[PDB]
């Protein structure tokens, strides 16, 4: 009702203002159906707004689309996390690729992949020279280091045994299962209009190709789309596909523990309620790209309702994040067209989701 309309405005208009963010647009789900909110616009010197309609670039949101396809095919029975990489990849003969499984490479606790892939790796045969190349720093299952190279190579082995590549593989079994007809990998020409343009210190700019760009940053999608990937993975009991609801699960179950943080598929949970600083302070890229001793959680525990799920992402001039607990049945996403803080992200969506708890 207005008590949404109310806590929403109070707290996104000071971050727009204090932000100087050029446009955005936010989704609050409260019992199921969702509310949407826009401002800003969405291409400044043409002046058009944002609407309901309009693209934006989740960034790292998209390892959570990557990490529910992962967890899809396990329930398919294609893969398991517990697998080595090089039964995936058998031209990884590299020494150090022993005992790395798929479940080291989606958690990013392989053993210090690079945060990003190198901008001069193009080709296949230059992503087999890179691994090959790669001195891992500590051993698999010991350390956390936050890496695109790391989940977006999970991605890519994950989808394999289906024989589809990792662009179609998500669109058939992820964005179609769940009705996300404007959610893309790569913007078709016809939806270029809605494109929203990115803003990095003024200029207009959008995410640029990259070695396994679809499956670490690479996805577009509109404020209704989001907001319904939301109501997925608050409820996936609500979805008829076997696979694709159990993939939801494993996506939010708990496999590694970094204080009071747990890794999933893409997803991070915490339990809920939570202190809000310790998200806060902890979406700051001193502390989530900085690495981090983990603890194993055998068997990994079952997705826990009682969670804070979040993950931010951004672009070069895009700064998104979802947050949602499944207990509450409450959600947020919070998509706008400027690379700003992470901090204060999770502050806004914590404000805006404990006023409605
Ligand atoms: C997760 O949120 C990842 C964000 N990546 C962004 C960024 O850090 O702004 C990019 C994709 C970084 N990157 C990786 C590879 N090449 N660039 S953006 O800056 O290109």
């Amino acid at each position: 009702p207005q008590q949404i309309n109310d806590i929403v405005h109070r707290t996104i208009t000071p971050l727009i203002e204090q932000q100087k963010i050029p446009g955005m647009a936010v989704a609050v789900i409260y019992q199921g159906k969702p509310y949407y909110f826009t401002w800003g616009y969405a291409d400044i010197a043409k002046k058009q707004p944002v609407t309901q309609q309009t693209l934006f670039e989740l960034g790292s949101v998209s390892k959570t689309f990557t990490g529910v396809l992962g967890g899809d095919a396990i329930a398919r029975g294609e893969i398991k996390l517990s697998d080595p990489t090089t039964k995936y990849w058998p031209e990884l003969t590299a020494k150090q690729w022993n005992g790395i499984t798929l479940l080291h490479l989606a958690t990013y606790t392989a053993g210090g992949l690079p945060l990003q892939v190198p901008d001069e790796v193009k080709s296949s045969s230059d992503l087999l020279r890179f691994y090959q190349n790669w001195q891992p720093a500590w051993a698999p299952g010991t350390q956390r280091l936050y890496a695109n190279s790391s989940i977006g190579l999970f991605g890519a082995l994950a989808v394999k045994p289906s024989g589809l590549s990792f662009e179609q593989a998500m669109k058939t079994r992820v964005f179609q299962p769940l009705k996300l007809n404007h959610t893309w990998i790569n913007v078709p020409s016809a939806e270029e209009k809605n494109y929203a343009w990115g803003y990095r210190e003024g200029k207009a700019v959008h995410v640029s190709p990259g070695a396994l760009d679809a499956e670490a940053y690479g996805v577009k999608s509109t404020i209704e789309d989001m907001a319904r990937w939301v109501q997925s993975n608050l409820k996936p009991l609500d979805i008829n596909e076997k696979t694709l609801q159990q993939g939801i699960q494993l996506a939010q179950s708990r496999y590694w523990q970094t204080g009071d943080m747990y890794q999933g598929l893409g997803w991070e949970m915490l339990d809920w309620p939570v202190n809000p600083d310790i998200i806060i302070n902890g979406s700051d890229n001193k502390i989530a790209l900085a690495a981090r001793p983990v603890k194993p959680i055998t068997p990994p525990t079952p997705a826990v309702r009682a969670s804070w799920v979040h993950k931010t992402g951004a672009t070069g001039g895009f700064g998104s994040y979802v947050a949602f607990i499944p207990e509450k049945e409450l959600g947020i996403v919070m998509l706008a067209n400027k690379n700003y803080p992470n901090p204060a992200r999770v502050a806004a969506a914590w404000q805006i989701l404990n006023a409605l708890q």
